[PDB]
DNA sequence: AAATAAGCCACTTGTTG
DNA sequence: AAATAAGCCACTTGTTG
């Protein structure tokens, strides 16, 4: 699945994790953006710094990202 | 929708809320079964005694019933 | 409206007496 | 296996600076 493709490219160093996502939600103290080789952001996925999982990101809602155990601790 | 049909029959007194669901989960101290006029249980739906909402019940998982605010307080 | 997320269910995997 | 539910996402409605 498309989830594992993204995670494989982070482990190889093809994708880098972006210092920060511009917003006001507490989730961004834990979750980060993913960058391709050309410095273009990977659309639709974010990275948890705590568990190192790749989670689906949709701008229409931040509830899945919110209730993810690593964010719910904040 | 089928959710509102069940709730309408509880408000009319056509459906009665059953004293208890046999199980070990804390959710059953708040959630109850629904009975038809002939005393046969309404399959697929449960009733919250606290908020009085009709929630979907599937025997394959109790997670939706679990994280419902009235149960999550226990 | 850009952003955030309550609050229901779907769904697969995992657990446990 | 009967029962319970972690733990991800879908999805519609509602909120708020
Ligand atoms: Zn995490
Ligand atoms: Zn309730």
């Amino acid at each position: 699945m498309d989830n594992l493709e993204v995670k494989a490219k982070i482990n190889q160093g093809l994708y880098k994790i972006t210092p920060r996502h511009k917003g006001t939600s507490f989730i961004w103290n834990v979750l980060a953006d993913i960058q391709k080789e050309d410095d273009t952001l990977v659309e639709g996925w974010v990275f948890c710094r705590k568990c190192e999982k790749v989670l689906k990101y949709t701008t229409r809602q931040t509830s899945n990202l919110c209730r993810h155990k690593c964010c719910a601790s904040l």
